[PDB]
């Protein structure tokens, strides 16, 4: 029920055009049924999948109570606001999806604490900050995209970073 409280919460602060949310209901004893998530065995989310859904409102700080969670894709939609701390506590995350959205702010260095990712996906933004430094900390990431987004400072090219092509992020204030 602590998973399913924190996709309720996760709908309370969102809204819904196309009305794509409406299936969410916390009466359930599992989540597992509900539309756009995805289940394994024993009952655990792993996938949460809304592309473009029209979601509009910004995110969660609950988000992060997902233990199992994989697969995370919430892009090409009007989420407007800040990326929450909580994602840090993703043990198990593979991909961050989140571009063509509207989140201000930086990309938090507890972000690279998750040691077990391949994809991080973050284009077409709007985010006020430098590039994490602790990224360079994980070796499984394959690809990268932090592109027309408001980027300055350094460019990390140490590590994993050190085998992306530049051309990969571009169309910031501050690449050099
Ligand atoms: C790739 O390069 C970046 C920087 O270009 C490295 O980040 C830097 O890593 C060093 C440790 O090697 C950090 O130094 C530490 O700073 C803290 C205070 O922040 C201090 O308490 C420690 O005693 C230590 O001096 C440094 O802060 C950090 N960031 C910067 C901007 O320098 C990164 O580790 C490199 N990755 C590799 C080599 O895999
Ligand atoms: C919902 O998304 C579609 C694209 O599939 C778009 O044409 C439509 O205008 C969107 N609805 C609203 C209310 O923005
Ligand atoms: C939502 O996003 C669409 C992009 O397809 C945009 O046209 C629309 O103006 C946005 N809604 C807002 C900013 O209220
Ligand atoms: C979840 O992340 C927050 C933000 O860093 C942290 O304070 C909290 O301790 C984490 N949860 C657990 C159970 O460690
Ligand atoms: C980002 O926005 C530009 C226009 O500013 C657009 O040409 C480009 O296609 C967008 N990125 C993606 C991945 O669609």
């Amino acid at each position: 029920n602590i998973e399913g409280d924190a996709l309720n919460a996760l709908k309370t602060n969102l809204a819904d055009p196309n009305n794509v949310l409406q299936s969410w209901d916390p009466t359930l004893v599992n989540p597992c049924t509900w539309f756009h998530v995805t289940c394994n065995s024993e009952n655990s989310v792993t996938r949460v999948d809304l592309g473009n859904a029209n979601l509009s409102g910004q995110l969660v700080p609950q988000l992060g109570q997902l233990p199992n969670l994989q697969y995370l894709e919430l892009y090409s939609n009007n989420i407007s606001g800040r990326i929450p701390f909580e994602l840090g506590n993703l043990t198990n995350l593979v991909s961050l999806d989140l571009y063509l959205n509207r989140l201000n702010g930086p990309i938090p260095d507890t972000l690279g604490k998750l040691q077990k990712l391949r994809f991080l996906r973050l284009n077409n933004n709007s985010l006020n900050g430098r590039i994490p430094m602790l990224l360079t900390t994980v070796i499984s990431l394959q690809v990268l995209d932090l592109s027309n987004n408001n980027l300055t400072g350094p460019v990390p090219v140490n590590g994993s970073f050190s085998l992306f092509t530049p051309i990969s992020f571009a169309n910031n204030p501050l690449d050099i």
